[PDB]
């Protein structure tokens, strides 16, 4: 019956962010509540969230292993010399170094628990019983026995999301992200099902670290990948991993899936095509966790999607009752359910009211090669804006003259406004993407035009200095229409 | 009996900012252009040819070497990892990385010839160009004053951009040591070697002998004051230190080479001026660069030089002799490849554009390529702290996530933005760790749109990402209030 100025439901990046800013930042008494201490089975999240556990930081430490595949061949360019036929990735020490490095961040959040006063975490499964109580229960079955009773001026639901999994016969024999990240072997033969972030960044995890003989494939149930992203980009990394080993299938999608008895997983697309495989993971989008948190209980209404509805400030309709994060289905990435987080507890317990721009974002695939990005991609500034300038840039970077690795390709392309140069968004493909980008979120926070980019003098040499060279449109959009010249002088 | 070849301009180098300023004048003005140059392709004796320092012996092979001798990192780090092979059959092969770095510059001295036989109005000459007076620019057989006249060149217009070149110390035995220039052409790896000097040059190739030295090798720095690297920001500078030493390096601080001898193997007997001494293989110079004026002949037609030595300008890159200018190095403004490409971009744009132009020398981004490499923009905070009454210190320094895995501990990534308190307008930003040249570009952006620490504080952060770090400070380390530092502004 302990009470307190805040319960948050989830320990993830936005509940995390909004608990210790309110213990610290504002001397409230804090509650939060997840179900697991550290990573892995069998909930997968935890302490930390997505994020610490089966996202962000894992899969980045997994695909800085995976470049070493590159890294190692490309040395050679430089007389780098040494045994090639001894090269071997060992996929059990990667899994065991990944995981040793996710425990030391989960004890460092136990370390702030037991370390900040006001601020207290319980273990278990926690839903709305009234307004003003969270319960907490032993599992995510209601009828589970009552480990506490928390009751609450103030209740934050940040329980994230969860991979979604379509209805096909079979889709037991499956994975999704969470199992991918304790594969004990890595499969020799792996399909990845989805052309978004997960598969996309997935698929060259295996890539590295497939044994002999082995073959990552991909598919996608359109055309193209990466749908929403710049369509140059979207080409251009097809075409990159498609030349590092990695089989792109387009307009292909499971219809069901056989477990052979040696336990491979014989697959049946809709097309009829059939293709054997030793793990299938599913990597088809990602959707909120309502379900466990009793929602009906109070009336907190959901979208027709399935997310908790918010205002922009995260508020329910039940007053006391907030949202942020994954839950929410706005943007689902770790520094957006941050700021959500920090926004609301400074407009609950602060000063001023503070709301999230989820407007000129910038994000980051962590494919080989990576993809970074911020603003609008030049389909969608064509329909709102009358004139679009596009300017593109696509070259070798000065070491892959070298390296071998001749198919990579750096692309930047910068998207205004064509009347007043305006930038309205930038895309690049190739090293240093994710890191480029960061400071060009900033840029677009300050109305920057696409002279404030070429007249700011290059660092040399860079990838990134392409973005300063960059003078003259080489197309353009007219009223929708895609041109290599303007028509008229206006 | 004869006309000379006549030209609107008559550039005397062909490196960074000539080539700027040759190419646009050509193509963008429809001007007849001669640019000279001494060699058409890099190497000896001449080191520079057509593509300039730039090309030849200092960005773009300097770059590919580094990134060479990265991979001796990747190797090592790529166990933690998982990766597995023979760690007893890893040789590093300098000769494959000069005979490879030699093609890919090879292949820019030839496009760059291309871009000449190409474009019509833009020509190239041969040769040793020198003011014969103020509208004829000669072109001869070699640097001396009195071998044969190959050319003689009429010019409306000059442009000086001849460069800089390596300064070396009046030390006996000086003869003994090399420069940049020779160290791009070493037929083998030096087992021991001293880098003189604690600059861009000296620290950047310590870096590319510490991967390519053969086994019991060691790379020696050494710096005549305290503390390498003047300039930059003092946090980098002493964790660069750090980091260098962690790899190997050693650096010798407060020391100076005052002689050198010939071992009777052949190798250098350094004396230092504090009496100490050291044996090595090679002996790199690497204090710094001079302004190349001594081969115009300038007295010919009175240009002034600074009391430094650079020919003297104004800020629109004008001499003291009306159709004469100078950009890039020779000015002695900014050394950087982008600056000089700038300036002559802006000089063209003055004198046959419509368009009286000038270089903006200040919050001009550059970077190190030491291994961790440095990225730079703006102002250190003791330089802000002298002329700002408040100024702001936001700083952040981390282990990287890889390096939690990789084995390389040593390897903090260093973030720090200097602001004027009052409004918080960005004063300078200093990064420190890979990627820190890549991530420093677009911050150079946003000094140029005058960014407050909150315009970078409300961008949302890229994870997992270095730079987001940049993004994620909303609270001074510490202050300067009338140049004096301190943790807390007094209430
Ligand atoms: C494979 C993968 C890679 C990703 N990589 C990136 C990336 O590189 N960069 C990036 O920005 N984003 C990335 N993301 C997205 C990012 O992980 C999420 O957007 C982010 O973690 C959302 O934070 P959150 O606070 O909304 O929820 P979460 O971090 O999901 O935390 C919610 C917590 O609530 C707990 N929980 C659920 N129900 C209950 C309950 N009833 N009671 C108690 N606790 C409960 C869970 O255990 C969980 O720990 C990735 C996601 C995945 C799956
Ligand atoms: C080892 C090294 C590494 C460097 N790394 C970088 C880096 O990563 N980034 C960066 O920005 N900067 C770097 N720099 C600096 C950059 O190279 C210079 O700032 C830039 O080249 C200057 O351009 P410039 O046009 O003034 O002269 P230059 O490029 O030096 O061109 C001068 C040209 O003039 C020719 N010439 C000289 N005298 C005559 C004559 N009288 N007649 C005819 N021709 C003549 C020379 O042969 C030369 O080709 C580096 C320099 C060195 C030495
Ligand atoms: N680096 C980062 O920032 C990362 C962020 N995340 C976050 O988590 C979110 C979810 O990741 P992810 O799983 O890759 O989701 P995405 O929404 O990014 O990708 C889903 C993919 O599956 C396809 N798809 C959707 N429905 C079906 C279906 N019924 N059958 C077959 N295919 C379908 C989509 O195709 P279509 O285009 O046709 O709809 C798309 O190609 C990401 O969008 C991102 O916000 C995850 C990983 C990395
Ligand atoms: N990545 C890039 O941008 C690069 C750019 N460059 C450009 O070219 C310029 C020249 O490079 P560099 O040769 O490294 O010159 P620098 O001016 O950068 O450094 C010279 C070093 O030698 C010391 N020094 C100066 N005079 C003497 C002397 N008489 N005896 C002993 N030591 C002395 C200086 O110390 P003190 O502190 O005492 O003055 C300094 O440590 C750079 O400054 C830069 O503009 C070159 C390489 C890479
Ligand atoms: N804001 C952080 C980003 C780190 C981050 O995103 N952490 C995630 C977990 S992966 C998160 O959900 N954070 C919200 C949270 O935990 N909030 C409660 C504490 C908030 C205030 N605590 C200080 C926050 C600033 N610094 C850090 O949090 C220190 N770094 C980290 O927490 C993470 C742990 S995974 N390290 C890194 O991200 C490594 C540094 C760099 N991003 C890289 O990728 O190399 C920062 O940029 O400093
Ligand atoms: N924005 C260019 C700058 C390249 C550069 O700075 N080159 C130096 C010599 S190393 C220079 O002095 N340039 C002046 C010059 O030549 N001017 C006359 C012609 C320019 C007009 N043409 C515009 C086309 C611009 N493209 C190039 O000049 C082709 N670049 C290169 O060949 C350089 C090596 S010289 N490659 C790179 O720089 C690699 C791309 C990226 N910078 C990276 O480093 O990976 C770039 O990023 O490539």
């Amino acid at each position: 019956s302990k009470a307190f100025d805040l319960v948050v439901i989830g320990a993830g990046s936005g509940g995390l962010e909004a608990g210790w800013n309110a213990a610290t930042l504002y001397g409230k008494r804090v509650a939060v509540v997840d179900v697991q201490t550290s990573h892995g089975p069998p909930f997968y999240a935890a302490l930390g969230g997505t994020c610490v556990n089966v996202g962000c930081v894992p899969k980045k430490l997994m695909v800085t292993g995976a470049q070493y595949m590159d890294h190692l061949r490309e040395s050679a360019g430089f007389g780098w010399e040494f045994d090639g036929s001894s090269v071997k990735a060992n996929w059990k020490k990667l899994i065991a170094a990944k995981n040793e490095a996710v425990l030391d961040i989960n004890k460092s959040y136990e370390g702030m628990f037991n370390d900040t006063e006001g601020l207290d975490f319980f273990l278990g499964w926690g839903s709305l019983e009234s307004k003003n109580v969270v319960v907490v229960r032993e599992t995510a079955d209601p009828k589970s026995a009552v480990k506490e009773r928390l009751q609450a001026d103030h209740i934050l639901l940040a329980t994230g999301s969860w991979p979604q999994m379509p209805a096909i016969p079979g889709i037991e024999h499956c994975i999704s992200s969470n199992e991918a990240f304790y594969l004990p072997e890595p499969p020799r033969r792996v399909l990845t099902v989805g052309g978004g972030f997960i598969s996309v960044e997935f698929a060259g995890i295996f890539n590295a670290y497939k044994p002999p003989g082995g073959k990552v494939t991909l598919c996608y149930r359109n055309n193209l990948i990466l749908r929403g992203f710049d369509e140059t980009i979207r080409e251009e990394v097809t075409k990159q991993l498609t030349a590092n080993g990695i089989e792109i299938m387009t307009n292909e999608n499971p219809a069901k899936v056989s477990l052979n008895t040696d336990g491979s997983k014989h697959v049946t697309f809709e097309s009829g095509k059939t293709l054997d495989v030793d793990v299938v993971m599913m990597a088809i989008g990602r959707i909120p966790r309502t379900n466990d948190l009793q929602l009906g209980n109070v009336g907190v209404k959901l979208t027709p999607k399935g997310g908790v509805q918010v205002d922009e400030f995260s508020r329910t309709n039940v007053p006391n009752i907030y949202a942020i994060g994954d839950i929410t289905d706005r943007l689902m990435l770790t520094p957006v359910a941050i700021n959500e987080g920090a926004a609301l507890v400074d407009t609950v317990f602060g000063n001023k009211p503070r709301k999230t721009d989820h407007t000129r974002v910038a994000s980051a695939v962590f494919s080989i090669p990576p993809i970074g990005t911020c603003g609008l991609i030049e389909e969608v500034a064509a329909k709102e804006f009358e004139k679009v300038a596009v300017y593109m840039s696509s070259f070798t970077p000065l070491m892959h003259n070298i390296s071998g690795s001749k198919y990579k390709k750096f692309v930047a392309k910068i998207v205004t406004n064509h009347s007043d140069g305006t930038v309205l968004g930038v895309h690049l493909l190739g090293d240093g993407a994710p890191e480029i980008i960061q400071a060009v979120g900033v840029c677009l926070r300050l109305n920057a035009k696409i002279s404030d980019f070429y007249n700011t003098i290059g660092v040399h040499p860079t990838s990134a200095e392409e973005l300063c060279s960059m003078r003259t449109p080489s197309y353009y959009y007219v009223k929708g229409e895609k041109m290599e010249k303007l028509p008229d002088s206006n």
